[PDB]
């Protein structure tokens, strides 16, 4: 718990959109939601979306069992109304008397991008935003989000499947691997902008790697001479110590053809995944973890998480540092 | 069964295009499907949306169990293929003989409009359309395919539900029942083009009626000194003596709010309906039903009804004058 | 098909009043029942318990899913409203055209008896009364209403179960059998105002009285003691293959657990239940080979083929078949 | 944890005697029941209904499998029976030899009150009762039994629920809120005998409580001009941390109408509540809750369960003064 | 339908012997067996295993709830105890009066044999045999039981299923189906004792088909310069008119490896071809269906059985020359 | 925690050979298998069955996911191979590069005897053998080995209900009670072997060789009769509240069907299961009173608290209170 702290500086997917207009039939929440787990409530108060803890002031209900109205927040029990702010204005028992100071709960950063609902449960670095999908407003691309899928594994053990190429003979022989190509190379890898950049060529394309730290991944897979361009963006809301709900958007530039077949194929290659990834025991990655050379992606990820949470307890400036210096090993200019 | 034959000329919706391509990972189909009780398989063959019987002229396997490769529909058990004809093209146990002229399935009509699928099992007197949908290639409204929804009750039984204003007080008291009407008064119904025209003025507003005969509804519900035209488009289909698939779509002017805004509130008046509906027996309505004054619009569409299946044994020319000739009660002019 | 007619005439139950009143949180109903494969609504309006048949006139919505109002069945579709006559007297979308003389629905008998609900489908014979239970208004027993059961079988099926002693030791060896009696001798039997009426034996005494076709009622008495325990089953013929059954138990001693019984009898249903309903055809084909010790089901089935064929010759055949005296005993009546 | 020893004091209803009859075909138990997380058995033993930890002393099996025999308890393992003081007196094993000093098992006092069992698991202070139904002995009015109910909250938060009237409009707008009175002021509360007692009223009626520490709760609603006395008595069983096993028993004079239309009504009361009051979060209310001036019942039973908890702590004679002192501040004379 | 009558002359497997000791704790039975739509019970009386109508003569209860008592099986309800002959022996409740001549149910012809308990329904052409099974008493082989699968359709149409090689590359491309072999050639078929006789293959090995008409099929796979003789028989009993209950035994002579190799492989091939087996529709072969020239086992299968439905029809003289009579077309000898 | 340590140094069943043959279609396994909470992995490479620990040493995913490739077990993340001592040999995505020295999993003594997988996951003390299962190797006795049985109680417990005669009365009162014998009387008992021996009897016999600490052979014989029947039941002492138990049965005649006695045994299991279950909490206090009919669980308890006591003291000291004789019976061994 300790060890996830500086995990709360950064902004998280915690819903689609979708997902909060399907909640309760107003269409505008509220949606409970579970983030480094912290309940929390989620609703569209006129133009904002807000996050609040799910736990009412006056006698600790959970407001996600409440209405919305308008611009407030209504909690089921006393009907006590909270504004964007989470500070109560009504009283129903009591409409004349002052409101006590402290009937307000805490109002947590919430914005709406890409289809997604992003929480960042503490600003006071001021350092972080919310990570880079490259296929957004641009017109050639049809994007497609997906449905949340959960898994009994950790945003950290997800990231690194997901980087990973080794496991494709293995786990996704008929999806996925090329037996022309088999073994990809170690490639350099940039920080920069706090992210990591890192391309595999393969040449007759590329897949483009940039992500966002610490749990967004970008990928862009492009072919020459063909007008081909793929997006897969995947990104882990943490829940708990052990559970992951994870969000994938994709874009594609020939659109002519099914969502479905997409999909379709992307969650097969989930279905390979998921019971290998589930199995990993302890869910945390332990030191006695043996690495080999080709594992080049997940030790140097796992290196620069230890460096952000260690310059966390260094506080804000050593945090801006160790997130946004830049460190390029590649022959590329930013 | 001997009543149903009439029916068979007219196009029925049997599954929305969403739900051709979610059928299988190819996103092309095989989808089984049943209208008045004949079992069919809907493929995407190429650019072009087949539906046959499913049943394999060899060994009678269902033809939705199989695979689209391309321009082709493959059974499942020994191989055939079957092009976009319902012809075999490919024997593959004797790939050099020539292929049996008994190796072909029936194919029938089938059209993609509105984002459904539309079948017309029997073609011969070439007079009836695809219904009419008002919001289609209007550019300025959004529209929204539902879910398809299921109910133990023939689409009769669903149209009349549907025409009906009687039922809101009861059905609807918090939904769709306005105190300040309560009891809309008797309209003049036309027939033109094979459709039933009738509107209802509110006047503040009007609720215009379009129903291509036998089993399709266009509401035009709209406002004046408002932007504010709202389209509702519900169609049957016949699945069986006691079964219906049920399609709605509809169509907005005002866009800015939640497609789940609208998407619950037509599922709430949906379950409001759904258990009498279905508790209407026997399922089929017998002569001993009693009708008073107020049920016109069930009066005159089971009138029609009883005409269409009457001259639909008298043969084209006379169906084709029972469906398309004119009827005005009304002062409009078509 | 033809051959259940004659059952039409008589009274059956349908519920407990506990299931009427649980039904609706009116506690008046309505509460949609089926009897003899016909489908039935019963409801409270005002003081009157009432039956219809379960089906709008207007436009065939059940009525069990509306509500009662007053004194008044209100459709749950276009809100007609029947009264206890089974007449409409208000179509709410033309409050002021006549109503239309067609709108009515079937309305049949129906009363409260002994905490049942009970229906006859057809009063024409104008004979048959509701079954007997006779510990009904005596102060000495407590009485209790057992929830009902239903078993995949026939009422006669039923019925000749419970009245039938020679299975004691094959289901109920641990229940109900008694080592040092057996076999229990053919006894007697009187038909006598439309019961049968037959006991058992010089310490105690089964009495049993069963109005025709399905009711028994059956007194348990101990000479030189004041233990009188009664048994009133009788079983809802709800279609051609399942019956809801209803046990009523009174007892003189009641100072021990109403749950003590409850839980004795449920035991010895549950012994009974599978070999029942595995009985096939449902009903008893002619073929079925009977010895001596079968007196009480042969002499049932003879009865129930007089009143078939009675109601087939109309209403004073009947009349007599079924309330004309037949004493083989030495008992005064 | 430890904050709950001083409930150990009180008597807590365990089961209904309808409860204990059932549990077992002999209609004399065994049931297994639990309180403030001990294991206990309850059975008819002669004439006595007896409470011992539901563990035999020899292996430890769960003397609720077992079974009464005569006057005893008799173990389901090798048959050890047990007498109304938990000791053991057959040993059918060594039936000649003398039985060991230490067989026997923990009693507890136990009695029937109003068709619940009753059980009080610390006995050492004694000075306190089974608590107060008003409608017990009294020949006007029919009294029902409810069957006991599960929530997922403690005794607590449950009788803070019962007596607050400010949810009302929230809870239960169509079943218990009154759009003419609203907001009740108020009122005086005294504490007499261990008891709160608290009356809410030219005045109609009359609602007059009387709260037997901790946890039961007697509510006479009463019109005056009218004989219609309605008597609510509501107690918690404290099951474990988080976990009530809850009894209502209502008494009316006006006794014509159907048990069942109050049982359904109550039930639905219950069935709004219920998802509230499990919501609330943490099970124990901490300090960090904000009250309001209408709060003034919850307020001043947290105050006294404040006084109770920190006087056990000091001993019997402590306590028996938290409990029983008067604090009067209405006019009434007692 | 009564089309299906003269399959009652002929022996079926109803239950394996296994299936009869599990039914009951005695492992005598009875076990209820259904077969062609007739109710049966099946038990061990003595040394003998009978079946009778699952229907008691006194009041119709079903003995299969009944008990072997002695050689005897006793019916549940009043304790009648029928003998081998289906002939009631004791009537517990008139032990000395006389037993009722017509106190007796139908018996039928029943064997043991491979495993299998074989009921022949209608006796009077005596005329048939139970199947041939090549591996009963060949001391090389180790034979395995394997457990009955029910499959919803006609033992007609397993039969055909069983036997054709086409569907390999469609149905069971990864377990069956050979890239070097594809399409066998049509073959000679010999009829001869009741069999059908064929073989397929300078040739490495030999696939030899005995198939017992109507349902049962014995297959020996064996190659030469090798000791690896594989033998598979399969037989379906035909419950009711759409439903089978099949059995298969396995023989090995190459016996060293695990039994569960062999059974985890048959099962997957049983779970490829059930849902297609499964969809054929009607279940029952029409005329309508259309063949190829590498239909011909299929095609002669129906032939015969048409032949033996005729024959049926003209008596016991005209069925006995259509079984048994030879039609050779290879050149073996016999 | 601690004090279940020294069971470490036993072996103990983990499944069937049929359990680790069914697990994957290669019938090579793997198999995931829990032992005393350790989870472990089983599989056939080659001759030889092996266990592991079910983790990979590179990313932690369970080999039991995996399968078997001749002489190998592979992940089924990335694919490394590991040999029979659990040491990886091939790294496919480095194949040129040397493997690391730590990439390598822990390996435990595994072996099949009488159709089990037994496994022994400290061999340090190198002193404790498989059970003693007598019908193994008798021509003269057909052995049918049981599908293995769950249990919501400790291994302990489960081995003194299977050595109780007690209990009969109150649990077995229709299946093994008798009547005419009732009461058992205490018997000497010998340790000899790391087993104990006890005998009940001049018509027939009872004889047990109990495997410390919780296999039970039971040799039950009748003198001028050939009517030897064998009864072997092991725990497996899967985590702190939960066994998986094994039950093999011998018979000389062997004419009759093995399900009637199945079906028996698990009608005795069914009687034991609740009551075992109940008993709470899961290890036995030191508050439980005995008496002196408790002779053998007594013993028992005396010589598991000598094994642990021993194990604290080391592999001489454990190796004496195992093995060392303690004999109180007339008999010679
Ligand atoms: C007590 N009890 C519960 N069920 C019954 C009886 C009985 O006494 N006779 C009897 O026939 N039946 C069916
Ligand atoms: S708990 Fe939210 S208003 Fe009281
Ligand atoms: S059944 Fe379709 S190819 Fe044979
Ligand atoms: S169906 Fe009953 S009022 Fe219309
Ligand atoms: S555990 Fe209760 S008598 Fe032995
Ligand atoms: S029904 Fe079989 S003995 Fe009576
Ligand atoms: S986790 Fe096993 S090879 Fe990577
Ligand atoms: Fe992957
Ligand atoms: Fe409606
Ligand atoms: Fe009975
Ligand atoms: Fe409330
Ligand atoms: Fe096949
Ligand atoms: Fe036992």
């Amino acid at each position: 718990n300790d060890e996830r702290e500086y995990l709360r500086h950064f902004w998280h997917p915690v819903c689609t959109v979708t997902e909060l207009e399907k909640a309760h039939p107003s269409s505008l929440g509220p949606l409970a939601v579970k983030l480094l787990n912290e309940q929390l409530v989620v609703a569209k108060l006129g133009d904002e979306y807000v996050a609040m803890r799910d736990r009412c002031a006056h006698r600790s209900a959970k407001l996600s069992l409440g209405t919305v109205s308008g611009n407030r927040l209504q909690c089921p029990y006393h009907g006590w109304q909270y504004d964007t702010h989470g500070a109560c204005q009504l009283v129903p028992a009591c409409p004349n008397s002052p409101i006590p100071n402290k009937a307000k709960v805490d109002r947590f950063d919430c914005e709406e991008r890409y289809g997604l609902i992003w929480i960042r449960l503490d600003s006071s670095f001021d350092c972080t935003e919310i990570p880079y999908f490259s296929a957004a407003n641009d017109p050639r691309l049809r994007i497609v989000i997906q449905e949340p899928y959960w898994w009994d594994a950790t945003a950290e053990r997800r990231w690194e499947n997901f980087t990973d190429f080794s496991h494709f003979a293995f786990i996704h022989p008929g999806t996925l691997f090329d037996p022309n190509n088999a073994e990809p190379p170690i490639v350099p890898m940039d920080r920069f902008n706090g992210q990591f950049r890192f391309v595999y060529d393969t040449p007759i394309g590329s897949f483009s790697y940039t992500c966002s730290m610490p749990f967004a991944i970008n990928l862009e897979v492009s072919k020459y001479s063909s007008s081909s361009l793929h997006v897969l963006f995947n990104v882990s809301c943490p829940v708990d110590s052990h559970t992951t709900k994870n969000f994938l958007i994709f874009a594609r530039e020939q659109s002519d053809d099914s969502d479905y077949l997409h999909i379709a194929f992307q969650d097969l290659v989930l279905a390979e995944d998921k019971p290998v990834i589930e199995s990993q025991w302890p869910k945390d990655a332990p030191a006695d973890e043996v690495s080999v050379v080709a594992d080049k992606v997940s030790i140097q990820y796992r290196k620069w998480l230890r460096e952000l949470k260690e310059a966390h307890k260094e506080g804000s400036q050593a945090f801006r540092s160790a997130l946004l210096d830049p460190v390029i090993e590649s022959d590329r200019s930013y």
